[PDB]
């Protein structure tokens, strides 16, 4: 579970970050249920300071489209 | 999913940290499969600097008893 090392670059676009996050989860064969928990957690925690602050402001329970918009 | 806020105190014993991590997951009704991913990830990432460094040294794929021993 190297998912821990998938972090958002300082100037990396959230989109690019999201692509590499979910590609890693596929490899690690995560179930849709695992994919749900990781989005509410790890996706949010491994993002850059700004996005992480915006996503943490959106609240627990935001759709991926909401998070993208926010960043 | 407030699991993000369950973090290890600066001098809090790992055991105490582990109790509050898994109690929160129960409330959030996490499945055993969700409980598995969170241990390899969030449990490790929300620990204090020392433990986080030890657990990150143990490698991805360590049992909970191994992580406790390590801290």
């Amino acid at each position: 579970t190297s998912i821990l090392d998938i972090r958002q670059g300082p100037k990396e676009p959230f989109r690019d970050y999201v692509d590499r996050f979910y590609k890693t989860l596929r490899a690690e064969q995560a179930s849709q249920e695992v994919k749900n928990w990781m989005t509410e957690t790890l996706l949010v925690q491994n993002a850059n300071p700004d996005c992480k602050t915006i996503l943490k402001a959106l609240g627990p329970g935001a759709t991926l489209e909401e998070m993208m918009t926010a960043c």
